[PDB]
């Protein structure tokens, strides 16, 4: 009764099994049809019905054990997301002694075979009573009860998606965000290219990134942090439309939002603005919501199950606003003028307002990382519906182009939904003298403290010189989608295998 | 001279500038591409101008000639196709703007034509211009490329230059879209898994380390995803796959890269029999509808060597590793159950050194034999065909052969002597695997860097029961090579690894 005990127990059964040739791990099993298949093909039986015409090979996990007498055994076999019952009565089985043996070798959990007849019990529910039942993989260890310990689920996953279906659902949710992306860049001529996940220098984003080292070459790597710098590098290359799915490094903490390692789409198109990039956001975000949920409202559980529940209007347009203006209205004091963003005294007024509004910004205390900070606080928590936050000061986006008419802002965008931000974007910088001199601010960041603060690249702005066409790129949070999708809280759902403290 | 035109060009951009000229305007409204707009007015003839149709097409200057002083021919290029503009002075907006804007352009600026359809007397189709608008100016001097180091250093020049290289990238992407379609059909999930991990397993290869800084631990970036593959399996999801980047601390050459991208999927129930009956559905369907046909031209030896027209048409070919590295050799070899021993390893070292076959140390049987058959089957396997039953020693997470003792239910797939595929039934005994991985221990401690390391997380997962299953792994990047009939794969790979 012991999970240990029990371990060792089945442990030396199935060993002895091994040692008098009862083969345990079969090599093959021929499978007929599947557990689906076989539900909806033989739903329609009547309670009593006994198809002694068609004998059929099915195969599954062992969910439950339920004896009904020395000559009558039901077992639970789970598969593919569904239940299909056994019903092993000794006289339809191959024979009474085999009939025995079999059964008292079974185990919960067990992975078995069965060839039999489809039939339906006297109360209704569809079985199948088999002829010959195989063990195909044993259950060395004692399953439980259910799993509701977070900690467990993350850390063994296979027993999550053995005995949590809602588990299963998450992930086919994941995969179909995914595959409505892919569908959707194709259908517009999008060429889904692949470009280095292993940097000389890493860019594309302010983070801190990972560093490992290749012996052959004698040189030291960054793991990616965004594929940005490749991808206009591209459209340089006269590839009007490109699209990566991939993923990104960062050597940063772990939170409810934030995973070293997660998924990304990024696509650039030549010839558009941010103003493009907003409707087709709009369209994808709001087709991708209606295709896979059915409806453009989605339920929203910011405190949990035993929380406020919010319905979410995915129908576009969605709202726009401008994130100065916005911050102003939040703060009910007007900040300096626009043009004016970059100077210290600029950010000692920042830094002020951020200690008199209880604003925590650990160092260091730069303009950007204290707009970041009032942001999150006055802005983010107030979008619960897709809202679009635009016309980023330029010192908080190094890689965008100005503002044709704001000076000393940008021409980005970025999409919030359920207070969680989903989309980067913005209209590219394609100026190459202006993105050196915005890397040479960069690197003087760097060298003062700013373990985020981006590398120059001279490879990316000589690829700039060649002419970089008017752009507009890109970028989407794949794990923040799928949690707000599936009405998740912690990304460690959306994530097969999320990152853990040992 | 190239950079004196920088200076010159960089001077004259940035007058254009201080001027008020806008020579990087933030937004050109595209009516049509080069592509349609061909399509869609191939039925003029010579002399044609339809005056009353309007259209704005952009696309990067590769050709520049003047005819007089009212009269200039762009070639415009854009999405592998060629436009003509046919820049008139008597068309354009004014006579004084005609000028202007030509003393402007250069070959390689990015530009922006708002003109009506046309055809010259010689009856080339072109764009007579209203109005031509700078959009993104190159500032240095274009080639006039075939050195591969530039065309790998700065790929967008290639991309520019040689229309082959943008069709090579297109195949590589029918490839990857074949495979997703091929197995989501077949109802197989498309998950991703950690590309980080606290040990690294799936594959016998050297890893790269680095550091989570707030976790204070060492990680390893993934060379597999096999293990959390079989973790899904034992999970409930029986078809599951994935493409995704693989990273292996490994020299580079023509057939490896230290980031590539595989294809590899799980299906419960299913044995390798079953597997090389999918790998020949799969990779002849592929080849079939992306060329055309059921042949590729091969030319190992380049352009001016010999060529070999290799079928896909399936069965492929199957032989036995064992069983045809003695025909090779002309030579006998050890039983198959006795490859754990020392006699059979020295057995093997002399045989390398009596045919020449190098193999650096460690100098174990399993290298040794990967040595040899590199040596004298690979090469021979131009045509699709399927190596088997490969030894337990080389084999340490495939399940042992139901007949053979010694040997796995284990396949790998050579096209054009490289290998494509690896795969197996997989070992799912939670015992039997926890002794290789012991023995794997043991060789990683005697000098073997490759060896894998002991995953008890993943030995657990099998002691709840992994159904029996069968694995592949595609080499995404070698196929793309096949295809293209390209003998080095930094030919499809859009930035391949390069010493500084
Ligand atoms: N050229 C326009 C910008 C393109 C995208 C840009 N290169 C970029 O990296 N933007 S990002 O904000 O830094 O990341 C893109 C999205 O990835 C999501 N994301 C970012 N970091 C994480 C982390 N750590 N965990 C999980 N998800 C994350 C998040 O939704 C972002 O909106
Ligand atoms: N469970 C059945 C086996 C599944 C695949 C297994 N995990 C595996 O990794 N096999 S592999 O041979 O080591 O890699 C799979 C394929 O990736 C290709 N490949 C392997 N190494 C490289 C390298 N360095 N560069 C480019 N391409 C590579 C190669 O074609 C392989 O056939």
């Amino acid at each position: 009764v012991d999970p240990n005990q029990y371990y060792k127990i089945r442990s030396q059964a199935i060993h002895q099994l091994k040692v008098n040739g009862e083969d345990p791990y079969p090599h093959k099993f021929h499978v007929d049809i599947s557990l689906t298949d076989f539900i909806q093909k033989y739903s329609h039986l009547q309670p009593g019905d006994h198809l002694t015409d068609i004998t059929l090979k099915v195969a599954g996990r062992i969910h439950a054990k339920r004896a009904s007498g020395g000559k009558l055994i039901f077992h639970d076999l789970r598969g593919e997301g569904v239940k299909l019952q056994v019903m092993a009565n000794s006289r339809n089985y191959k024979s009474e002694e085999e009939f025995i043996h079999i059964n008292n070798k079974l185990r919960r959990g067990d992975i078995i075979g069965v060839q039999g007849n489809p039939g339906k019990t006297k109360k209704g529910e569809l079985s199948i009573i088999p002829y010959e039942i195989t063990l195909l993989s044993p259950c060395l260890h004692m399953l439980p009860h259910g799993l509701k310990d977070k900690e467990t689920r993350y850390r063994q996953r296979y027993l999550d998606l053995i005995l949590n279906d809602f588990v299963r659902q998450k992930f086919i949710i994941r995969s179909k965000i995914i595959t409505y992306i892919r569908s959707f860049l194709d259908e517009l001529g999008f060429l889904e290219i692949e470009t280095p996940m292993m940097n000389i220098i890493p860019g594309g984003a302010v983070a801190k990134p990972f560093i490992t080292y290749h012996n052959e070459l004698d040189m030291n790597l960054y793991m990616r942090i965004a594929p940005e710098l490749y991808h206009k590098m591209l459209v340089v290359g006269g590839i009007d439309r490109v699209y990566e799915i991939g993923r990104q490094f960062r050597n940063e903490g772990i939170d409810l939002t934030h995973n070293p390692e997660f998924t990304t789409c990024e696509f650039y198109m030549a010839y558009a603005d941010y103003h493009d990039l907003m409707e087709i956001t709009e369209k994808m975000v709001s087709g991708m919501v209606k295709h896979i949920t059915g409806s453009y409202k989605v339920t929203y559980h910011p405190d949990g199950p035993e929380g406020q529940a919010y319905d979410v209007d995915f129908t576009p347009p969605f709202r726009r606003i401008n994130m100065v203006e916005e911050l102003e209205k939040a703060l009910g004091m007007k900040l300096p003028e626009t043009n004016l963003f970059e100077t210290e005294e600029t950010r000692k007024i920042l830094d002020d307002i951020c200690v008199a509004k209880a604003v925590e910004c650990p160092p260091p205390r730069t303009t950007a990382r204290l707009l970041d900070k009032l942001v999150g606080e006055f802005l983010e928590v107030t979008c619960i519906n897709p809202t679009f936050i635009c016309d980023h000061p330029q010192i908080m986006s190094p890689l965008a182009k100005w503002h044709r008419s704001k000076e000393g802002l940008t021409e980005r965008f970025e999409l919030f939904v359920m207070k969680k931000e989903i989309c980067n974007a913005y209209t590219e910088l394609n100026d190459p003298m202006r993105q050196r001199q915005l890397f040479e601010e960069q690197a003087k960041a760097k060298a003062a403290g700013d373990d985020e603060a981006m590398f120059i690249d001279e490879n990316f702005c000589t690829a700039l010189e060649y002419g970089l066409p008017p752009t507009a790129g890109w970028g989407m949070g794949i794990d923040r989608v799928a949690m707000f999708l599936t009405d998740s809280n912690n990304i460690k759902e959306v994530l097969l295998f999320p990152a853990m403290k040992p």
